[PDB]
């Protein structure tokens, strides 16, 4: 029967199996095939410092970590993240990518009013990735933190990246579109709504990212981490990735690693990559992709 | 048994039951006790005209229908609904309610930049509930319809009411915060993200509302209805509703009613209450409590 060291990662694999077994076979934005279920939900225990970094296929932790800190900082400048040696946004801000979208006047690495800007300045008039936006638009992350501290019973602790007014100027429309927080018996929980998820790369990354976010905010608020709830619109596997995911489905998950913060923080803006430690991230062997 | 005429309503009852059994006890913003689960999801088939109006406890159909048409019209004037003998917004737009929020210059019924305003003019400058907003802000509903018709493969078909810039001026923050649409083999599906849901009174109403909207857009787009995915943040039952819900839980659901449109429509703005028929809405008798 179903006895597993890491039940939450096992359920993830079950999620992937269900997509491949019941999913619809459609052609997507690029003309490639996906196998897809619309509407899925899964839950991940964050208690005792557990962060859900998948063990059956390695997730780029360094990238997760630096992108999150960068999001939080409000930055929309791809070059700042490249300075931290993370290159996941590089191809979305280069001359060719920008020009193809009509952003011929824009400087390289200026990603437009993407996540960081929305999280910290929702409603402000975007100029460029070098403008000082202090006190412009709504600082959602700050409000979420005040709400958690002052009104922990609230059912309105929401942060959203989905800004229709700004979509035309973003290099990519937001994928993790919004999240909601929830305080129960001194524990902080988070639900991510992600409109679109690739189960082979994107989803594991987003999973770790919001897991880390919940850990950070919990610390800032003097709370213990709770449950991450991950909700998907179009959950899919690319049809060229099926063999690779099948190899992943065959593995018995290891225990998730643990997150550890090595100093105190004054606020959500007071973390640095050197004081966020990840203990015992053990992964199964590499899975080659195509 | 394990077999039901209406498996979808049966699953909703099981949802209520899961909350009562596994939910956490909380005292909310109102003061009354809730029993709560954070993060739930359920699916409702809409194929062949089916609309999930609950049968074990009657849903206020006239309210659902008139509110939706009013939403689509972009109106934020509560008096238009009161003109049709729908009083669900009355408490929220009267003198004392407005004054308590500091909207002391507002006429009665001026709900602020609520749903309808966000749907048709996201990012526009709110003045009052009589202002003509043509060409101001993003018409999200029209874009959704454009995307469904022209890019049915899109994983980006989103409409959101969650506007941080406008929250302070709304009489209530949006409860059904955003929805995503999905086209598969000519079948239109919709996922609602609801941040907060009263299983007893709110949720059934929200289900019927988004069910109806999905049927409407499907007709506009020459498509067929698919599935409604209902996602909840704080899924709760009010502690004083417990006994009446226990009664409801032993009822065997009847078949859902079906929706039928009795003439063609030029666009999403061309529906009227008289041409939306609801066939065979058969319910169990009223509950001995409220
Ligand atoms: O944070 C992200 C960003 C992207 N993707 C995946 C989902 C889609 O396969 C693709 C984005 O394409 P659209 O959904 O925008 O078409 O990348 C994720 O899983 N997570
Ligand atoms: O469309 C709605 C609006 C409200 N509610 C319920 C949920 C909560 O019980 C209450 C709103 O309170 P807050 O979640 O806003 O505190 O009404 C719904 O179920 N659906």
């Amino acid at each position: 029967q179903q006895v597993h060291l890491n039940q939450d990662e096992y359920k993830y694999l079950k999620q992937v199996e269900q997509i491949l077994r019941e999913g619809t076979r459609r052609d997507d934005r690029t003309g490639t095939g996906t196998i897809s279920i619309f509407g899925m939900q899964s839950k991940y225990c964050l208690r005792n410092g557990t962060i859900p970094l998948l063990t059956t296929k390695r997730v780029y932790w360094k990238g997760v970590l630096e992108e999150l800190l960068w999001f939080i900082s409000g930055s929309t400048d791809g070059k700042l993240l490249m300075e931290k040696n993370v290159k996941i946004w590089e191809k979305n801000g280069d001359r060719a990518f920008l020009d193809n979208l009509g952003f011929t006047s824009r400087e390289e690495g200026d990603l437009g009013p993407v996540y960081g800007f929305q999280w910290r300045h929702f409603g402000a008039k975007y100029v460029d990735c070098h403008t000082d936006y202090s006190g412009q638009g709504v600082d959602q992350l700050a409000e979420v933190i005040r709400q958690i501290k002052e009104q922990p019973d609230s059912r309105r602790i929401i942060m959203s990246a989905w800004n229709p007014s700004d979509l035309g100027q973003m290099v990519l429309p937001p994928c993790h579109t919004m999240c909601q927080f929830y305080v129960d018996n001194g524990e902080l929980s988070c639900q991510l709504y992600q409109r679109s998820g690739d189960m082979g790369l994107g989803v594991p990354f987003n999973l770790a990212s919001y897991g880390l976010l919940t850990h950070m905010i919990a610390k800032v608020c003097g709370l213990k981490p709770g449950t991450l709830v991950h909700t998907l619109g179009d959950a899919h596997v690319y049809s060229n990735h099926v063999d690779a995911l099948k190899i992943q489905l065959d593995r018995e998950p290891y225990a998730f690693p643990k997150i550890r913060f090595t100093r105190d923080v004054a606020s959500i803006d007071d973390f640095t990559s050197d004081m966020i430690a990840l203990d015992d991230y053990k992964c199964h062997p590499k899975i080659p992709m195509d």
